[PDB]
């Protein structure tokens, strides 16, 4: 709410963030499932994941140095896995973690590259913490380069850091206010247009048997969608995905958040915008912590502070730390 980079849009932001993590986790599904089990929130009872936990560290690091470090980053990504190791990291990226904790290793990004094969991981985890990027950074060229480094220091594959990206472009988009849901889409469209016309990026795509522009081709489905009569849960994963897979799930969430900028009639009116929009993405199934950590990024981004049910953010482990990063952010960055 409120301008452009607002105060209030920062603290939903994360504050969405961590919502779509905590109440997400319960469900690692059906409409009446999710509704009859929100019914529990109206202390700190529901504790966050490595969404969550990785997020905190990215910002922390942001911080700390004022800019983006990779040194001091990767090794808060590591420090924060050895103190809570628990959390629920993904199966490859806990080696990232232990070669990094290594005091000999000096180039932060080659454990990264290791990984499955030497191909890089395409998991979401780059995704599932990027949105601190696009609070720091104002302009389109320092998220996207961010972005990108920060999913790097984990996510090596351009199909895992090419979904970091999309991620913090919508929430950069997001925190800018009004829009048609078309018109967020279209803009995302062309940033993806752009990056997956890299050879790299062709290239690694290739090399999975996949589309020639991944993320473009579910962005596109993602238009079709929007315009498609009667469209079941069913439909929805089977052209986006409810996957740990960047691909197979942030276009997913940027789907949950522009199909409930409009009220849904099989929502309860009762449920704001913000609200209906972690609904309907743990709905989903799947991955659905990090499906509705991303999509309330966005959501949170947009809608503001003043969505943010009190009674929902309460119940979630850390929701203080959250909003008090989120006003750092705001200060050391935006420069309020
Ligand atoms: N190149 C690949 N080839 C085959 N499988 C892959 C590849 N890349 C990833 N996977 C599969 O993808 C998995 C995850 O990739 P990882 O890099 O370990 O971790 P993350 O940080 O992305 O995990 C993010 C999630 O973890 C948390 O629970 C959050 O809630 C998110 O749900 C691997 O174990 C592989 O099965
Ligand atoms: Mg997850």
């Amino acid at each position: 709410a409120g301008a452009a980079r607002s105060l209030s849009r920062f603290r939903g932001c994360l504050a969405g963030a961590l919502l779509g993590d905590c109440v997400g986790s319960f469900y690692e599904v059906d409409l009446t499932s999710v509704l009859r089990h929100v019914q529990s929130l109206e202390t700190e009872a529901l504790y966050y994941t490595a969404d969550t936990a990785m997020a905190r560290a990215l910002v922390q690091s942001l911080l700390a140095k004022e800019a983006f470090d990779e040194v001091d980053m990767a090794h808060r990504f590591a420090q924060e896995y050895k103190k809570d190791p628990d959390r629920g990291y993904g199966a490859g990226v806990v080696t990232v973690f232990k070669k990094l904790l290594n005091p000999k290793c000096r180039d932060v990004f080659e454990p990264a590259r290791a990984q499955f094969n030497g191909k890089g991981s395409y998991g979401n985890g780059g995704a599932m913490r990027v949105a601190g990027i696009s609070l720091a950074y104002s302009s389109v060229q320092d998220v996207q380069k961010f972005a990108r480094l920060s999913a790097q220091l984990t996510h090596a594959s351009s199909l895992g850091y090419n979904g970091a990206i999309l991620q913090a472009l919508a929430v950069h988009l997001a925190l800018q206010g009004e829009s048609s849901s078309e018109h967020f889409l279209k803009q995302l469209l062309g940033h993806m247009e752009d990056l997956e016309g890299d050879a790299q990026s062709v290239l690694d795509a290739r090399e999975l048997g996949m589309e020639e522009r991944p993320y473009s081709s579910r962005l596109k489905k993602i238009g079709e969608l929007l315009d498609q009569a009667s469209v079941t849960r069913e439909e929805v994963v089977s052209e986006l995905g409810n996957g740990i897979a960047a691909f197979e799930s942030v276009p997913t969430a940027i789907y949950c958040f522009l199909r409930c900028m409009e009220p849904d009639p099989e929502i309860p009116s009762a449920f704001n915008s913000l609200q209906r929009t972690l609904i309907y993405s743990i709905s989903l199934g799947g991955d659905t912590d990090t499906i509705a950590t991303m999509a309330g990024a966005i959501a949170g981004a947009y809608y503001g502070m003043d969505q943010v049910p009190e009674s929902w953010q309460q119940s979630c482990e850390g929701y203080e730390e959250t909003d008090i990063l989120a006003q750092s952010l705001h200060r050391v960055f935006q420069k309020s």
